[PDB]
């Protein structure tokens, strides 16, 4: 691929299918055609033989075709593709997702399987390439940059050097360096990174960036470096700023409050500048079951009054140059025959989608058997016996310590404080939360290493998650011992997932056996789960918008963001270096 | 070694360094303001440079690090320019002497097709054409003159390409693949001649560029399934419109200078540029590359005459590396090689400075750096045919009275009866319209001259001569009477090649092409004074009733590969037809 298009067999058959003087394999009729290049709706019909199309033409012009797709009351379009995602973010394997949103539209994702990198390297990458040699999904892979995100601050179950990172850049399925996030040390020369990047311009492949935060010069290094692309966008400054520094734009749409600013921003400058595509980045279970995939970002970019034409021109067509793939992202004579048909423009209700000229979706479901893939090597991630209630509290010798407190969730920042101890051990002091952290995947003394938040509410009882990014160690947050290894254990006997537990009970398990991170259920199953834990933890302790909501407890042993954060070591400021083994300060 | 000549360790880290602050540049752009391709904005920005690489755009007077500064006060900042498509061989000249015609303009980098040294010496020539661009400051892509000769069988040029040769050509790499494919019947057709030589292209990864004159619907549809994604041939604004629709990468040209008005009219009345718009010369003479000259005076004209500029540039620039897969061109953004034209204003596009890789090479107008000039030995000599006479230009017959038809019409064309007081042997020259005679000069065919009695011509009291002529460049004489049409013929068959007008037995012009019989090795300026003179000369033989009846309409008239009679060095001949007439003789 694009090698299947230039078969001369097709080819020949495709253009006498144009000429006139044979019949298509199908057409497809009376619809409204997004010519995305000209931005005008104007009325076509489309004629395909194999995975080409053979001709966009007169309406009616023609109706000679072994089948006969039909579009009129509607608006048929390149299908979606989306630049930046992570199908492990939404629980489910790759073959549900590929049913979920396939049927909606989306016939290309470009995947960076970094979390199932994290948890079992290449192995894990490995996975990803055999789970999606099949589907009616196009996924272009990407190589995980940073694993782990903070070398020597933590331990996943991972390590990726330049070595290895040169090697996954020789697969055919491999697009690019996916996302790296480490990037003071991009912008600091470091000898890894810089080295990683290096292979990723060797190989003359992507090179994907994560850009939070990266203004004016610190900008220019990144992409100095070779990196080109940016999603973390934060303002229509920021899509401003960093459109204006040459960087392909990955449109995201996880944070729903800034899509009205890109829009007024797009609306504003005139035209969509055609560096700007649309992703994904992160979407949950229930999410990806009631809003929906790639279309989602279509759609509510529309929704915030953007043209849809332009949504969808984004979605395709620069979404096609960035990739350098010719044959995507367009209707068009000579292209791929991969294509969506809406019955409008607001709600992009896919009547029908076709991969390679064969539909594979209509009405919303599929048409198509997905082939699953063998789960196995993805079990038995969790690799350390139970929890005590000891494994929670922190042994301390004194009467009386002083502690170091990972103050804020999010902008996290040093603090400190008094506490007691009692018998052995450290007393919670009045107004803090714990953070357990414990490494799971054997690579590693199975220890447990406890910090302090403040900022975080009061907990009464307690969550263990173990999709924790970006090494998803077995990862708790509560207010007691007791009902932390409550919570604990409950993940790890379904090996791996999450639990609410309170007041001496578990209140919710979304167990989550692949990986820590994805489920074999059925993403009804794993939304309505997901649903019903964020009941449970809402009601566990009362959150307060924005920054202190329930996705941070995703994200707060994070090595390589800035600040404190407890990891599966100690707790980790990535600045110093420096691995703090005990939260105790003295005495 | 482009671009892993960017990708280089130490450069990169050098680069980034810069661009931190840690290190100086190489060279700063300060003053200026950005004409920002992606976003469309002019605005303030001054920028810096390592080695090729731009490593830095940033706030003005940010920085003053720098070992050399350049200076864009008062003053705009745009990428280098991109030409999609061209033939150095219709400016006279030789590829030194137009590098240095058009870096002194801001063009860094041209594309092109060298088919006419492909029909004068096949291989050989394209070999030179890549020997020619390697030092050059000016970048050159070639490309794969497709079609040698344009018409197999009904003419003779100097070579004969097949699948198998365009396949060699297609792995040179210096070659970025197939030149304008201008057999069109021959690949909508399937002929297997033409369809080995798209297959070679599509096996080769590599661009298929079209030549789509007069295709419409479905006709185009055909060629494009095929997979031809590009044109030049554009008629109306209109047509302008429906390529634009079915997808094709657009190569607008600034050789039909009437119809620029019309496009620009189509364009605005869109609202915005799209992005497979670019911009191309296709074929300009000397004279114009001299007061024009080259894809600037594209830029130039199309916004004199209502282009907002920033498309103007963002066609030349930005649209055109997205068209060539060349994502280190077309764009002021750190990460890009510093390929950068400073223009004094956004009217007259006035190159105050050029930089190529990192390196300055114009200032106002003139180089600032050596062309290596290319060795042009395997060129010369290529009139391959004895002197003619007054008799070659006549016809034979039996009869006293004669039957006889004609190529009804200049330009686009036809056939017609009448007769010919056949006098003492011979036809005599019946009135109405000029003969005209073609020659086989090459070699590889017996040197007989063909006769033939275009129509609507004009009155000619004497001849052209002339020796480039599209495509087999054979000799080519349009002529009023048979001893001046000798007279034309023997002056250009001695100067090794060239063109030259004779009157009423004297000749009274002549531009010597001893290169080929195509391009001259004089400095320009004599080139095309010798060519306005020329000009001059011609319009006194023959009053052109214009347009359609033009000067270049004296090269085009022996172009096989298009619709309607063309006597070329084998007779008068058809396309469709397929056939070949072998007097024009009849009763």
């Amino acid at each position: 691929e694009p090698a299947d298009l230039n078969d001369d067999t097709l080819r020949a058959r495709a253009v006498a299918a144009a000429r006139g003087d044979q019949r298509f394999d199908v057409l497809i009729t009376g619809g409204t055609l997004v010519d995305v290049v000209t931005g005008e709706l104007r009325p076509a019909d489309i004629g395909i033989v194999g995975a080409l199309i053979a001709s966009v033409h007169e309406p009616a012009s023609r109706r000679d075709a072994a089948q006969v797709i039909d579009a009129g009351g509607a608006y048929v379009s390149p299908g979606l593709i989306d630049t930046h995602m992570h199908i492990e973010s939404s629980m489910i394997t790759p073959a549900a997702y590929a049913a979920a949103v396939v049927a909606r539209g989306v016939t290309t994702i470009v995947w960076d399987p970094h979390e199932f990198g994290n948890v079992h390297g290449v192995d894990g990458v490995r996975w990803a390439a055999k789970a999606i040699e099949n589907l009616p999904l196009r996924a272009i892979l990407l190589a995980p940059s940073c694993v782990p995100s903070a070398p020597g601050l933590e331990r996943g179950g991972a390590d990726f050097d330049a070595a290895i990172l040169a090697d996954l850049l020789s697969w055919p399925e491999i697009g690019g360096i996916a996302e790296i996030m480490n990037m003071r040390g991009v912008i600091e020369r470091d000898p890894r990174m810089s080295g990683i990047v290096q292979a990723g311009l060797a190989a003359e492949k992507l090179v994907c960036g994560h850009a939070r935060g990266l203004k004016n010069a610190d900008l220019n290094a990144f992409m100095a470096a070779g990196v080109s692309s940016d999603h973390e966008l934060v303002s229509g400054e920021d899509l401003m700023a960093k459109l204006r520094a040459g960087l392909t734009i990955e449109l995201r749409g996880s944070h729903d409050h800034l899509l009205p600013e890109f829009v007024a921003a797009l609306n504003t400058l005139g035209h969509l500048p055609q560096t700007v595509t649309l992703c994904t980045d992160d979407v949950f279970p229930d999410d990806l079951l009631q809003g929906g995939g790639l279309d989602d970002v279509v759609r509510r970019l529309v929704r915030y009054g953007l043209k849809p034409e332009w949504a969808l021109r984004a979605a395709t067509l620069n979404a096609a140059q960035r990739l350098g793939r010719s044959d995507l992202g367009l209707i068009a004579a000579g292209r791929r025959a991969d294509i969506v048909v809406f019955e409008d423009l607001n709600g992009f209700s896919a009547r029908h989608v076709l991969a390679s000229g064969r539909a594979v979706a209509e009405g919303g479901r599929m048409l198509v058997d997905i082939p699953t893939c063998d789960t196995t090597v993805l079990k038995g991630s969790m690799k350390l016996p139970l929890r005590m209630a000891n494994d929670f509290l922190v042994k301390s010798q004194g009467a009386k310590v002083r502690l170091a407190t990972i103050d804020r969730p999010r902008f996290t920042q040093w603090g400190e404080t008094e506490a007691d101890v009692k018998d052995g051990f450290v007393v919670p002091p009045e107004g803090a939360t714990m953070i357990s952290v414990t490494h799971r995947h054997g690579m590693a003394e199975p220890t447990t290493k406890t910090g302090f938040l403040t900022g975080w509410g009061r907990w009464n009882g307690a969550f263990a998650t173990t999709v924790s990014h970006d090494s998803h160690n077995l990862t708790v947050f509560g207010g007691n011992a007791g009902d932390m290894a409550l919570a604990a254990n409950a993940v790890i006997g379904t090996g791996g997932g999450m639990a609410v537990a309170s007041e001496g009970k578990v209140t919710a398990i979304l167990p989550l056996p692949l990986s820590g991170l994805v489920s074999d259920a059925p993403l009804e199953e794993v939304a309505r789960a997901f649903e019903d834990l964020r009941e449970a933890v809402g009601k566990v302790v009362e959150w307060q918008p924005p920054y202190l909501v329930f996705k941070a407890c995703f994200g707060a042993t994070l090595a390589c963001n800035i600040g404190p954060h407890q990891t599966d070591m100690g707790i980790a400021d990535v600045l110093t270096g420096k691995v703090m083994e005990s939260p105790v300060i003295e005495v």
